[PDB]
């Protein structure tokens, strides 16, 4: 619908920097899938279970063939190797669909769906309404105006006793930045772990006939540039959330300060909101604050007062 | 259509889950059609049809060609592996398609996709009606009232009468709950089955010359994850059809409790509803109380007759 | 267009299974041309044309490159292969298309496109006209519910001679159902034909040095799966449309029985149909029996002698 | 647009019959890129340059590489392979673009597509005009009734001395009928060159040291079936435009009878078309007789007459 | 938008060539980059850096491996083959992607497109004026009409004064002339350098031990399709805008002729158009002669001044 | 929406230049990671750390398996080969979704959407208001055009404060400029370090035998085309921003000059702009001056008090 209305500019940048972190995990699984292979190769002298690196020069033979050079690459990968290498495109598209999830769960829930469905729908009439050119500075959009004025009056009362969307909002922002904690905990403390030279000693000399091989995992170096590429996107997603929050706990959204926009206009007569209403009214001022400026004629008993004169009249 | 109005929470989320559910089927199988493979490997020294496991080492020599290893490998594919490891995808597709088409077949079926499409397009105009606000608390919206008030008046006995909507949902998430109470039997049942080292005796020494074999399924893990995955998404898409199972079998959606809306609105003359007609209400209700708070004033008779009196002088 | 309303379940329940009958043929026949290969090996002792199966062991070597172990399992795949196994997913495409077209026939073809699309234009506008409201229990309308008694008068006569579309719905299910009896009849015939280990004696003994091989089709296993699951998607197919085929033999479809909605309705002047025009009114009555006795007003005299009241007083 | 009216049945059959043209064209297409291969092994007793064909069996050993028996197989390809099995797919979906073209190019080309548009355009509001209603058994209708009156007799003559229309029409069948007979004609002539044993006399043994092989193309039979498959598409295709040919000779499209729709609707003074609006007319009266009989009420002169009476009056 | 109106059938032919232009550069380039290998052997007995084509046979052999093979295939492909067989499907596609910017260019341009949504939106409206009927043989369209007279007065000399759009036009086909005249030139002169068996002598005696090699590249022949195909379907192409850069040279484009429709209409008090507003109304006259003939009467002084008559009376 | 009417040519052309960037990096990266290999093939005679370059002819061979080829193939590829090669089509995207972002930035950033989406919003009803032709040169389009004078007086405040808009734009082409002038730096730096020839020293005789090899990048040239005219492609680029870049700097875009339009439509009492509504002004001046100049009437009082005394009379 026309709910960009309700996204602030710190969930309009977090809905770009969610698809670039999907773009990496698709590219870096179907390339995983696609080859993530290892080339592995045996050691003639070993010490330590480690490679002891022991007229024209010829070539080594080992005497295998390419299907005992393949079960090799197989155990060594499947064994020998961190699982952060291998399931690292598939993890990250799973915290990906969480941080979508975690901010359209807001809209999709129909308890809270109504709601701003409710608010939008207004607001546009509100913004739509001839009569309110007149009342900021005929009886057709009188009565059209004052039947927009009973709705809203009651829209005034049937949302504002409850405070879920405050809390959805409260409780979707306050564990996306519990998530980019986490994430950020283990991701850097594995992203060494994968590197391009891997040795492994996996007991088959029943066999092939050695200990202990060498391998080399290619992708080592094209991971690690997504992983350090993925790390600096959520630290720019981490802070943009993590300034919505102090935003949500320092200003007291519950209540709003209407005070400013009759200090101008001239209508002393007009309530203050209590809860669930003063924030969803809080975020649209985000976008801009003309869409509740034009609100504040319908939410006056004066401004009714004078539609009512002139529809007397 | 407008059909978001009939579906609640708990056919919200499972509308997501049977997506998700779906995306690893369809990965787990075109990752299985692509390879899908087994690297097998002889055993020179056999005990109990077992691997006996009994100067530089060099590699062991079984004098075979590439052709008579992929032989093999397709034979103690298609034998020795288990069925659930091979079909698997393609498993969980089919359970996917039939949660889909569980929740759908409500909307298909024309014997109910005609009632459901009746009471969304009368909600909309009762919805709409710009007379209601004023019953809530001119001559053209009345008689367009009037026209409401006699095909809802039709509408509550033409729907009334059957009782094959609350049946058909009551029949589908009653078997959707029986089927998730078979895939968690079977499938932790033979998870363990599926695991990356396998043996396999296969009977052919004419061929090759070996009697055993070791194998090493490689994605033996990755699906080990998608399984644990899919129980673990199975599970909470369980608990939510076991929880709607209650809601319908607790509530009593038979009959309407309409007695709240009248005790405020002092409408001391609105019927109370039988069946199938109380049922649809009733979900709508999930979506928000205010669709059914509009609706009944079209319902009672003093409103209509307060319309009459109006419409009389 | 608004065609749902000329399609009963019997042909939306076949709507979908001619969709997933199109997934396994296209997925059947992608995954054949993407490998469908045999891998075939010689035997050394042979008798009857045929295997003969007669310090630690070795490999046998057969003496053979990787490009004459190709050409034999070309060979012995055209030849020694059953035709049902390679050409069976291009088999039930053809079939699939067969379905859609003989379902779709009825809707394109313009003899009867035109008569369709004249009965759910005029029917929308029996739906929605308000007069109907009032002559079921103002001006404008009435000349508007005029205008539209006389097109309905014509056609009640121009479709009414013509008895086109009873024909093709009675000869679009009559060959579907032959059609089913046929693939029943063949393809279980021929689904045991396809396994994993077959045989080959191709008589090349020029080019390799021996006369038989035993070769191993991989794939045999999934497709007897997928023709098991067609053929039990089949007998489900050929059920619906052996019902719609009793129903249009049974109850008699040319005359159509209007005398039950004149019954309560107290119009003893309405005519009964006899041809083409009851068939079409008898299927959308599957739909719901709610568009014909919104319809019944329409083709009555007395209901238009008395609009024609109201238009003289 | 609109322009399925202007689209007989025998050009709804063939805009499907040159879909499933082009699926087997893409398909097999894809298909010959993708693999299209030829594995070619020597012979080595050779005799009229062909193969000769003269304890336990052994292997035959040729002494090649798989880079030379790799060179074999594209020299033997490109040479001794018959151009009609390498390029069949490219050829037959450039013959399916000559036929979407052909009859497309009647609706594209602006000299005719403006007359067509021009034709759709008057016959809807011809259609939907509500006092033909009146006239084929009130004063805004009639002044717009009028409006179309005069644009009718512009139109009248403005198209009738053109007759590119049914020259186009007429050059696109009979171009599309002398099209259908060359495929035919060399399509059939070259489906037995293609074989799956191809024998190949290249003479390079300063290479490989043979002079003769014997090849294997196996895509020959799955050719051999789309070829077999589209010439009996074709014939279908052809009998269609064939019989659209006969229609164009035989009633004489240029001249239209309009002498039986005035025959029962006394209207004498009727006057009947010369030429390219006759056409379009008899086209549309294929569809449904009723667009025509509709029409013959705004090109009579008494109907205009009987409109200017009420008009005047 | 509605643009097709601008383009005349010089600009739909070549709107069509110039995508089958790209599907062959884009089926090319895919089939290029998939595989385009070529097959190098070597030749034991050479003269003048050239082969000399110097019981039972036996193979040859160059004692070489698969990866000394693979390098020699790279170096004679890099080197000793010519630049237009490897790098044609990307050329043409850059030809293409030309064609379709210089006939956008003139759409894109804001300097121009202004214009031309100004003269399309102006001669829909002239198009669709009820008044425009009475005239070419009632006071809200007079004065909607009198509107439209005003903006066309205004129109005439907004447009005239500047010229770019004909220069644009101009600019536009005489440079794709010059284009396609290089295409030709070239081209044709480089095809011949494409084919199948090729020579190279690249100087690596110390890797495989040979000095000249023959290569084999097997796409030769499909690409020497394309590129006659391409040529032949550029030639049309070229003849296309070689007729359209003679139409604009010749009947002097600048002026418009419009003494003919007041010849028959009798307005003799009509002007004639001087610069860059005759074009483009030299342009629709293309498509066809009534969008002119109806905008003749907007742009006449005395059905101005009949219109102020019936506007004055 | 309607933004086209807010990107000047400058921005066309960098909409499309965006694109074609965008096709060789994800051109160049899907055919990086299909193959992107190195055949690496040793020397047995070294000097230098390089190749010494020191009865018929035959193969040398340095006894190495497939297996120990691919090794040094990826250790030589890792190690000695310049990372501008291998992450160059991944480069290249990058860069290119700064372009895109740095240009609709401007767009989507809230506090700068709002203002523009006004000031289209006010301009198509100004130009669509009939009231501006008799101004240029009845009743209820006077009160819908006082409707839209007050608007326009308040959005000729509400907008003027700010300045915002023109900062970005401002800070949005002069990094882009900056970001131009560093690609040309670096890329044509390292262009020259792609090659095709490449020798590797990477300290591995315990595996192989070898210690130097000498490798074969063969997409070297293909890339190095890629690259040249990448940066062939940059350079038109930044140019086009350089230029707007000047006008920025040239012109004074913060006030606007509207001295022209009332010096020949005789309004002496129109206000000039200060900041941010001249430039938005200033900027669709670029897209046509017609715009501007039916916008001019909006903003004169004497238009307003003439409409007042035809409003007052
Ligand atoms: C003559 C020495 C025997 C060893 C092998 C054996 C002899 C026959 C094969 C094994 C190893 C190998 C590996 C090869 O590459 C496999 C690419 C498969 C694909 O295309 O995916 C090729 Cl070509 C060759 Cl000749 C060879 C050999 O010389």
């Amino acid at each position: 619908p026309a709910y960009r209305i309700l996204k602030p500019w710190w969930d309009v940048f977090t809905d770009y920097i969610s698809i670039v972190m999907l773009m990496i995990a698709v590219f870096g699984g179907t390339l995983q899938v696609t080859q993530d292979k290892m080339i592995c190769l045996p050691c003639k002298w070993v010490t330590k279970d480690s490679c002891n690196d022991s007229t024209g020069p010829t070539g080594i033979k080992y005497d295998l063939d390419r299907h005992q050079y393949n079960y090799v690459d197989a155990v060594c990968y499947e064994n020998r190797l961190h699982w952060f290498a291998k399931y690292f495109p598939y993890l990250v598209l799973l915290h990906t669909l969480i941080f979508l999830a975690c901010s359209n769960f807001w809209f999709k829930f129909p308890r809270t769906s109504s709601k701003l469905e409710h608010f939008v729908s207004i607001l546009l009439k509100c913004f739509d309404s001839p009569w309110t050119t007149r009342a900021l500075s005929d009886k057709k959009e009188g009565e059209q105006a004052k039947a927009l004025f009973e709705k809203v009056k009651k829209f005034r009362t049937h949302v504002e006793e409850g405070d879920i969307v405050y809390r959805l909002y409260m409780r979707q922002t306050i564990i996306k930045v519990i998530k980019f904690a986490l994430i950020i905990c283990y991701t850097v403390y594995y992203v060494h772990n994968i590197k391009f030279d891997v040795d492994c000693t996996v007991d088959i000399e029943s066999l092939t006939g050695y200990r202990t091989y060498r391998c080399a995992h290619p992708l080592a170096t094209l991971f690690k540039i997504l992983a350090s590429f993925y790390i600096s996107l959520v630290i720019f997603y981490g802070l943009i959330c993590m300034y919505t929050l102090w935003w949500m706990l320092r200003r007291s959204l519950k209540k709003y300060s209407f005070e400013s926009i009759r200090e101008e206009s001239s209508y002393s007569d007009i309530p203050d909101v209590k809860n669930d209403f003063a924030f969803m009214l809080h975020l649209i001022d985000q976008y801009d604050p003309l869409y509740s400026k034009r609100f504040a004629v319908f939410l006056s008993e004066v401004s009714e007062n004078k539609l009512r004169q002139l529809n007397l009249n």
